[PDB]
């Protein structure tokens, strides 16, 4: 379906979760580095992950380096100063989607260069706090996979008409 | 909003982004004993969870305790053994959402008393493999509180639970 863009993740356990997740609903997993784990992390390792799972998902040098090799058709960037809910946006198919590390935001450089209509938000209540950066992901990608209708779902009721790829 | 029902949790990590969840969202948590930790566990407690949220739980001592309790105008579970997507429900007032423990599922003596319209999957690709339960609790939570409007949030655009 679309493309998920971690920046700089800093917890393992978080990039396995959304490499799991990227799997399951048949999501392209984009990392920009630098990383906070590195394979020799028995932490990303210990998690049944398995290495060559691991080593294909695509990563990048920098920001820059993901701009000029990707060209995204539209950027998003989950960010507590963007305006839209994350289930306020109309996802088309070459969207790209783009989540900050765990302790810090995406850096203002970037979200500054940015429409306020592609910056995103997951709702919160009065005095929230901060949601776990693999669940923020999973709520961002399975609201995407609703709105495109959940293509390549093989666990759906069925469907009246028949319907492996992005 | 709705109420959330954690049946046998085993993994305290998973419980304690369960109860962030809920607090940033204000749907009511219920656990199921017995849980796979203790009540004051440094994984659940030290978490960065402050202590005038992670209380207002009621927690129960068997699925029957938690029935007689809380009488739940409609009871979901989350289930590969059910058909509809959890977007395809409509979640009502008073609608409880349960979920089974990270390595085993609700037990099929609590499923099979349940409507098929009442047993919710989660959509997966061929040869998917299993989703981490926080990440589940989630997504099927945002999806709820999508169809209620998200009633409550102050991050938006444009009562108690």
């Amino acid at each position: 379906m679309l493309d998920i863009v971690l920046y700089e993740p800093e917890i393992p356990q978080n990039t396995g979760n959304i490499i799991r997740l990227c799997a399951n609903t048949g999501f392209r997993l984009h990392l920009i580095e630098p990383l906070g784990f590195t394979w020799d992390d028995k932490r990303l390792r210990r998690s049944g992950l398995d290495y060559h799972e691991f080593a294909e998902i695509k990563r990048h040098k920098t920001f820059e380096a993901f701009l000029e090799s990707e060209k995204p058709k539209r950027l998003f960037a989950l960010t507590t100063k963007g305006c839209p809910a994350h289930s306020q946006v109309k996802f088309k198919l070459g969207d790209y989607l783009m989540f900050g590390p765990e302790t810090r935001g995406i850096p203002m450089s970037i979200l500054n260069e940015m429409p306020m209509e592609q910056k995103i938000r997951i709702p919160m209540t009065a005095n929230s706090r901060s949601m776990n950066l693999s669940n923020s992901v999973a709520v961002t990608v399975y609201e995407a996979w609703r709105q495109l209708g959940y293509k390549g779902a093989v666990n759906l009721p069925e469907v009246k008409l028949p319907e492996g790829g992005s």
